[PDB]
């Protein structure tokens, strides 16, 4: 009904493949935007810094029991960790000896069920890539989650067609047609919830809040103070943000614009702050200077998000059965491996962008303890190290000796970008980093078995025709060590 041939070709392919209609409506609206020149770019000049938020450490009151019992926890688990050379779910990586992201995730759920709300609802948003392996893991390790995996745990994200940059038609790939489809980013959570009927089912069952976080962030759990704050302040969507550090490069920051409140009765001048998310992908590429300036944009989205479910549901129903999140136009080739395969756009959205979709939306500053991202092998190095400790409620948080500062880890991306390269680097043990402010690894190198790094430490191999192996027991303090 009024679409371009290319947009109609997408609808047809999606209907043929039995893609849920909410996903088709959502995708097509993005497609229309893209056909009018939209890229998701948010230039510097269109936004301003946010310089005032409440902090969670300013709160004390915990929510009532009804509210608590009404809260569902969901962990995102649909991505690929392709920058870490992973082909399966990142959450199946080991984080501490013999314990994976999924283990700590399951243990957190069990803790909450033993001490807070015995029937706390727990979900995982999976994709076709991660579903099987996740389900398999829970069957072996956490039978009580496996038993209700299909019925209540797993939410399956949609897949949407990759579209040719040429014409915006759906891309075909005869050698492997599965590569014609892509996951639409974690912003798809709202569309998959709504289109599957699970959102309405949850609201029917008496659930009122959902707390979502990234599968790679084991600092995130429900804080009953946030829920009491959302109840008091009548907030329908809340983003947790952390004060941004130099390591916060892959993700998004909070920003504002100013709008002008209803009408002009009383005075024209008065205006309201509107909040939004800018992902790295949304910064104009020749202006990453805007994005990477941690002073200017110092509130980094953790992706720990709180949503009031009935409000989400009514907002989507009243907007054509979709949530109109800003499209992010990702550029790839249809076989991302093969740069001789046709160039495509992959239309995606980020779930934190939903802060722009509700009148009551806000953000709160949380301590770093709620944010332990693992986007790279360098992050994983810190996480596995004694810089991070396991709390009684099964979060991974910095040791108190760190003073809330994660070690900065700068690993050579020729050798350690891929999980195969990283794992060779820590073959003989993971170095103590609890007292390291900054470790930098240059050229090919291998840690020894006793290592302890204190202060600022560069390990530089200029040779790397030959691996620079660190002696066991070695101690490096404010020093460059080289062969
Ligand atoms: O289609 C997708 C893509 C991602 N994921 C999952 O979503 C989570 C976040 O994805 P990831 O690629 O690791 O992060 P980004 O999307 O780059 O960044 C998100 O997380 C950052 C904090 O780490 C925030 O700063 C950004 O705003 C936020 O969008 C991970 O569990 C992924 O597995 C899905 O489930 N489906
Ligand atoms: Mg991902």
């Amino acid at each position: 009904k009024s679409l371009s041939a290319a947009a109609q070709a997408c609808v047809k392919k999606m209907r043929d493949a039995k893609v849920n209609e909410a996903c088709i409506r959502t995708f097509i609206a993005q497609h229309v935007m893209v056909s009018k020149g939209e890229t998701g770019s948010i230039p510097d000049s269109a936004i301003m810094p946010v310089d005032s938020l409440d902090a969670l450490d300013s709160l004390t009151i915990e929510c009532d029991n009804a509210v608590l019992q009404s809260t569902v926890v969901l962990k995102l688990n649909g991505g690929l960790g392709t920058g870490m050379g992973l082909c399966d779910a990142k959450t199946l990586l080991e984080v501490k000896d013999g314990k994976t992201f999924l283990d700590f995730t399951a243990l957190q759920v069990q803790y909450l069920r033993q001490h807070c709300s015995e029937h706390l609802r727990f979900m995982l948003m999976d994709s076709f890539n991660t579903s099987a392996s996740t389900k398999s893991f829970l069957k072996a390790r956490y039978p009580w989650l496996y038993q209700v995996f299909d019925s209540e745990v797993e939410l399956m994200q949609n897949q949407v067609p990759k579209i040719l940059q040429d014409t915006l038609e759906p891309a075909a790939w005869a050698e492997n047609p599965a590569y014609e489809w892509a996951p639409p980013g974690h912003g798809d959570i709202y569309t998959a919830l709504y289109g599957s009927g699970k959102l309405q089912e949850l609201v029917e069952q008496g659930y009122r809040y959902m707390f979502v976080s990234n599968g790679d962030n084991l600092g995130a759990t429900i804080d009953k103070r946030v829920l009491a704050y959302m109840e008091k302040e009548k907030i329908d969507f809340l983003m947790e943000v952390c004060r941004r550090t130099e390591s916060d490069k892959k993700g998004g920051h909070l920003a504002r614009q100013t709008v002008y409140v209803k009408g002009k009765d009383g005075q024209p001048d008065a205006e309201k702050r509107v909040l939004l998310l800018r992902e790295s992908a949304q910064c104009p590429k020749a202006d990453m200077e805007s994005f990477q300036d941690i002073n200017k944009y110092s509130f980094f989205n953790t992706n720990n998000l709180w949503i009031r479910l009935p409000v989400l549901l009514e907002t989507m129903q009243e907007h054509g059965g979709t949530l109109p999140l800003p499209v992010i136009r990702n550029e790839k080739t249809v076989d991302s491996s093969n740069s001789a395969s046709p160039k495509v756009y992959q239309l995606e959205t980020a779930m934190g962008a939903a802060i722009a979709m509700f009148e009551s939306a806000s953000a709160i500053v949380v301590p770093r303890s709620r944010f332990a991202p693992v986007k790279t092998c360098a992050d994983l190095l810190a996480l596995r190290s004694d810089a991070y400790v396991v709390t009684d409620d099964f979060r991974l948080v910095l040791d108190d000796r760190c003073h809330g500062h994660p070690p900065v880890v700068d690993l050579d991306s020729a050798h350690y970008k891929m999980m195969n390269g990283f794992e060779k680097l820590v073959q003989h043990g993971v170095p103590s980093l609890v007292e390291c402010k900054r470790v930098t690894v240059k050229g090919l190198v291998q840690f020894g078995a006793g290592n302890v790094l204190t202060g600022t430490v560069t390990i530089e191999n200029t040779d790397s025709a030959s691996a620079f192996v660190i002696p066991d027991g070695a101690k490096l303090n404010d020093t460059t060590a080289s062969p």
